[PDB]
RNA sequence: ACUGCCGUAUAGGCAG
């Protein structure tokens, strides 16, 4: 709809850095750009997604207005990265395409963590908490992910990404500062 | 496979 432009970024193979690491860094710098930019009008997708193998592939697509794309290309978030990437031209998307949400998915991967929260919210003990929240509560996602380092937290975390069911038409909605759906759809091709 | 947040929640959502 309003996001009828896109830019493709393809990773260049490198002897010192495997593709997954270049992708994490690319995605992380995008996040930094999007925070600075502000707004909720820029989306991403991973056109070379390999769902069978939960791999994102070596392509990052930015979905936005033509102007944003030309700005994003000249901006410092890409510093140190440009030599590791190949860029397409900011372009109008093909048509027709299906649309899909590209979303962050989170999992209760750590029962102990849910327990510290529970204790804090019900003044419970560890033994009480463990009785109510067993270790089987743990869920593992079968999804591709990037590994990120937060600046505000200190943590390294995995950010799991799901490319949702193909839809014929898009619905109104925006995107987080990681370019992931908070309702918005992007064209898939 | 981290830390936390919302929620009565172990349901389910969210932040970096």
């Amino acid at each position: 709809f309003t996001m009828d432009h896109y830019l493709d970024i393809r990773l260049r193979p490198d002897p010192e850095f495997p593709p997954a690491q270049l992708m994490c860094v690319l995605f992380g710098k995008l996040h930094q750009a999007l925070v600075a930019q502000g707004g909720d009008r820029i989306g991403v997708s991973f056109p070379d997604l390999d769902e069978s193998r939960s791999r994102l592939g070596e392509r990052l697509r930015i979905h936005a207005s033509a102007d944003d794309l030309r700005a994003l290309l000249a901006r410092p978030w890409l510093e140190g990265l440009r030599d590791h990437l190949q860029f397409g031209e900011p372009a109008v998307v093909p048509h027709p395409t299906p649309y899909r949400q590209v979303s962050r998915v989170q999992a209760k991967s750590n029962p102990e963590r849910l327990r510290r929260r529970l204790m804090r919210r019900h003044d419970l003990s560890e033994e009480e908490a463990r009785k109510r929240i067993p270790d089987t509560v743990a869920r593992a996602l079968d999804l591709p992910f990037v590994t990120l380092r937060s600046q505000s937290t200190g943590q390294h975390f995995r950010l799991f990404i799901r490319h949702g069911p193909l839809q014929v038409t898009a619905e109104e909605g925006g995107f987080t500062c990681y370019g992931l759906s908070k309702g918005g759809f992007v064209p898939w091709f």
